Order: structure tokens, then sequence, then C-alpha cells
């Protein structure tokens, strides 16, 4: 796919914004246009580098982060900017935290999951993204529109067993990672947090079949789904196609997706720990509107 050629001298790099999976990662000036650029820090990056340009080149969708073009002295990335945060930063963050609603939560992991059965659609092989968490996920538009980043490819918590237990693996990694993300955002929780110590420990745990634990009131048309995704064996897990699907059926039952976060919240996790957590986001509502529909 098309990508502009750009000279390093017609670009301002401005403060830096934060690191991505690999990279460092500025705001800046492009034909006085918002821009973000993106370039190596060590030479032991340009690999990754050199990835992400190919695979990036060939993607357009609304929730995949936009690239501009390059600059091949040096080498740099320049992609669209906007105003927000990583999901990362809007779920565990530095105080003050916003509040959100289910529908924010359910429209979240939605757009990744357009973005990704769009990769997954790819002709003549799946792009696999590898990475998904809520570090390499970009909330925009006052927190109601995620765009997915970083693709190059601490992710261990994400992560399909069979993918470090160097498998054979599949366009079906993505769906465990994103079943993992839609257990974070409900509640608002790190997975495997309180398992400490280095990433082996995890990777130890899931391997072994520990999952995140339950969630308390959970709708069980969303437990079922999630649960699927993170299925020990693959061909159990459903395509992304079908979570499309599923999270736009379930999706009528969430008005106000559309709702920017403009609200601080106080967040105080209250341990559950008896084997099940509390959500952070709130079900009565869409219990409601389902009883409605199927008396
Ligand atoms: C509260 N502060 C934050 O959350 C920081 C970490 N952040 C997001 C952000 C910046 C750099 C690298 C990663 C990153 O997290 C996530 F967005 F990928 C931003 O502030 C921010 C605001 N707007 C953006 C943005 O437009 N982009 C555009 C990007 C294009 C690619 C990448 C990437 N990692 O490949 C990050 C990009 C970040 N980023």
């Amino acid at each position: 796919g098309s990508l502009h050629m750009i000279d390093y001298k017609e670009i301002e790099v401005e403060e830096v914004v934060g690191r991505g999976a690999f990279g460092v990662v500025c705001k800046a000036k492009w034909r006085a246009k918002d821009v973000a650029i993106k370039q190596i820090e060590s030479e032991s990056e340009r690999k990754a580098f050199i990835v992400e340009l190919r695979q990036l080149s060939r993607v357009n969708h609304p929730n995949i982060v936009k690239l501009y073009g390059a600059c091949l002295n040096p080498v740099c990335l320049v992609m669209e900017y906007a105003e927000g945060g990583s999901l990362y930063n809007v779920l565990h963050g530095a105080e003050p935290l916003p509040y959100y609603t289910a529908a924010h939560a359910m429209s979240w992991c939605l757009q990744c999951s357009q973005g990704v059965a769009y990769l997954h659609s790819m002709q003549p092989k799946a792009l696999i993204h590898r990475d998904l968490k809520p570090p390499n996920l970009l909330l925009v538009a006052g927190g109601t529109v995620l765009k997915i980043c970083d693709f190059g490819t601490g992710s261990a918590a994400w992560m399909a067993p069979e993918v470090f237990e160097g498998s054979n693996y599949s366009e079906k990694c993505d769906v465990f990672s994103w079943g993992i993300i839609l257990w974070e955002v409900i509640t608002r929780r790190k997975p495997f947090d309180e398992i400490g110590g280095p990433a082996f420990r995890i990777m130890w745990a899931v391997h072994n079949g520990t999952r995140p634990p339950l969630i308390k009131n959970l709708p069980k048309p969303i437990e079922s789904l999630m649960t699927r995704c993170w299925s020990k064996d693959p061909s159990q897990r459903p395509s992304m196609e079908e979570i499309v699907k599923i999270m736009t059926h379930l999706m009528r039952y969430f008005p106000g997706a559309d709702e920017p976060l403009q609200y601080p919240c106080q967040h105080s996790l209250p341990p559950g720990e008896d084997g099940r957590v509390e959500p952070y986001v709130d079900f009565a509502e869409f219990y409601r509107l389902w009883s409605v529909d199927h008396g």
C-alpha cells in the first residue's frame, strides 16, 4: 500500500509522549498538522520498525492507528496524533481516573474486535497482532473511540498459552488476548496482578489453566463469550468475526457509549477475593433492558 516518503527536515519534533512496545513517540508537526513520530531508540529495534512499516502500510481501518509515511534518514514513522491516552492510563493510570460505564467497556471491546477482525480478514494471510493489551490501545474522541497500535510483533498476562509454549499458533491468540482485555475493562483490575515475581510465574499459572477470576453478576451471555475466548484449546475460541457479531448484538442493551469521559472517580477496588470479583461497571440497566425484550 501507498506511503508518503517524508523529508525529516519538514517535520518539527515536539514533546515525547511515551514509548511504544518498541521505539519512542513524540508529538510533532508536518504541513502544520498534528502528527506522532516514532523513532527507534537502539539498533535492536530496526527489525520491529520494518515489520510495523510493512504491516501498517497495508491497513486502513477506523480502529487501527493511521500511518501517513516514513523518513528513511533517520528511520522514523509518521502517524496520526489525537488528544487522548492509552486504555492502560484510562483504566489504571494516574489520579484522577475517569468514571466510565458498562457501555464504554463493551464499546471499547467491540471496537478492538472490529479492528482485529479486519486484520484477520487480510489476504492472502491473516495479519495477527500478537500483542493486544491495554498499553497498545489508544483512546481518542473523549475516550469513546479506540485505536489499535504497535504492529511491530511485559505481555505475559494477555498471551495465549500456545504462544509462550512455543507451539505453532494462529490468529486465535488474539482472541485469547481480547478475552483477557474484556475481563480487564469490566473489572478495572490488572490481570494477574496478585501473581508476583517475574513473568515465568504468569506463564506457569496460565499454562496450567489459571484464568482471571469470575465476575459477580456478569450476564451469562457475556460470561459465556469471555470464557470461550480464553479456552486452552484455540479451536474452541470464537473467531473475531463471531465476536464482532455477538458484541454488536449485545450493544443494543448498552446505550450511552458515545458519552465522553468527563467525571472523575475515586476507584477503590473492593477485595472480593473468595474466587470472585465485583465488576467496576454496572449491569442493572442491561438486565432491565434485556427483560423488556425477553419477558
Ligand atoms: C496519559 N498519557 C498517555 O496515555 C500516553 C502514553 N499516550 C499514549 C501513547 C503514547 C506513546 C506510545 C504509546 C501510547 O500508548 C498507546 F496509545 F499506544 C498519549 O498521551 C497519547 C495521546 N495521543 C496519542 C496518540 O495520538 N498516539 C498516536 C500513536 C501512534 C502509534 C503509537 C505506537 N505506540 O505505535 C502510539 C501513538 C500514540 N498518544
